């Protein structure tokens, strides 16, 4: 199964950035993933190309100009049929963790709203988007970041893309000794069950340490209770 | 005062997204910030130019190789100089929020190591990062969207770039009606203190409906005490 993304963006070639490298390119290529942009640029008519507009009420920031972000949406709209999802990303919107990636990976068709300046007008939130998202609680100067970062999680549940809620454990390769640390002996074992207990060990603690809020909203199973109790006996020795 | 940047990537050419296009392109150009990009596949010595490994302990998935990420490493290290603090981004680090960015742009030096495949040895964690930083609790394909998305966050703060703990309020253009959607009135009054209000008022319902629990985390004024009981008092009709 295949997904589509439309992207409005001032800056489409920013998105070579996931259709030309590593993972999310071989998906491209593959046909597995399809990105397709429309720049608001070319939806406007007069000499000098204008996509930012004034606010009502003044500020310091201008705004997107309506008409051609309208007129761009419409055209990605028209172009992916029935089906898809609009976004538009801000801070404002539904903070996005792997939970809200799994959900949003339901698509098969989505397109993403990328603002710039300082943001797009309220009323075309209200007339044209269906969803909007936060990647997270930070500002950054234009949506493409986030809609990039929505495009390559999602992607990782697109079948073929790729070859619990705990943080990951940590992870070992040559050599055998890197500046006096060593590798820990029980992963050199071979012995599977005993690795896997002992990784399943690691993410726990590395939880209970590192996002102690995390484990709250998990419903450990007996063995993983076990390790954590054991892993917080080892840490108060 | 500028900022630099050493990025460790595979994929290097991914960073034009930031360094050619837009608010952070311009602080390229102008010499406000400096992006500098080390590829561990220059660093290898056999044939293939060999950049993963495999994990001790067996798994589906391969690592980074130490050596050439080393190697990259080091050099970037190098070329910064004294003061630079080295970074990598994976889930299991400290969440990136707006509070985050401002730390870290106090920093005139940066160097951020990018994951890709399932990671990186750990004992490199332990002997050449300071910092470990997440974006948000997802997984994507590559930690380059982490850090070009700490990037634009960072460069925000750098002096010329740019031309409160509350999500932002509604912004609106022209036209003045669309799809039968006005503007409030009081953004065409002209009277620069009610705008004031308006959208200080607006934030803090937006952040009481949308995001509550950031509310509990400020002090707010006694203006915004009021401003937010009155939001609540018209909620409740
Ligand atoms: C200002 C404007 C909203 C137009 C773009 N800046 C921005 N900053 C942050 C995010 C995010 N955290 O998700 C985002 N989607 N967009
Ligand atoms: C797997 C590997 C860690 C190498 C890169 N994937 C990744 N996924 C997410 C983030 C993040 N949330 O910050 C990140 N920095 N990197």
């Amino acid at each position: 199964s295949h997904m589509w993304i439309g992207v409005i963006s001032l800056f489409p070639e920013m998105f070579k950035a996931i259709t030309e490298f590593g993972v999310t390119g071989r998906a491209v290529k593959h046909n597995l993933l399809k990105v397709e942009c429309w720049n608001p640029r070319d939806f406007t008519f007069d000499k000098h190309k204008t996509v930012d507009d004034r606010p009502y009420g003044g500020g310091p920031g201008m705004l997107m100009m309506v008409q051609p972000l309208r007129d761009a949406i419409h055209t990605a709209k028209a172009a992916a049929g029935e089906g898809a999802k609009v976004i538009y990303l801000s801070p404002q919107g539904r903070k996005l963790d792997q939970g809200g990636v799994t959900e949003l990976a339901q698509n098969q068709k989505l397109i993403l709203v990328c603002g710039r300046y300082e943001g797009i007008d309220e009323r075309l939130i209200q007339t044209e988007i269906d969803e909007e998202w936060s990647i997270g609680d930070y500002v950054l100067t234009g949506g493409e970041l986030p809609a990039m970062t929505l495009i390559d999680a999602v992607a990782r549940f697109i079948p073929g893309v790729l070859g619990d809620g705990l943080l990951d454990c940590p992870h070992y390769t040559r050599p055998e000794v890197l500046e006096g640390l060593t590798v820990p002996p029980v992963l050199m074992s071979g012995h599977h069950e005993e690795i896997r207990k002992w990784r399943l060990k690691q993410s726990l603690q590395r939880t209970w340490l590192r996002r102690p809020e995390l484990l709250e909203g998990l419903a450990l199973t007996d063995e993983q209770r076990k390790l954590l109790k054991e892993a917080q006996a080892e840490h108060n020795s």
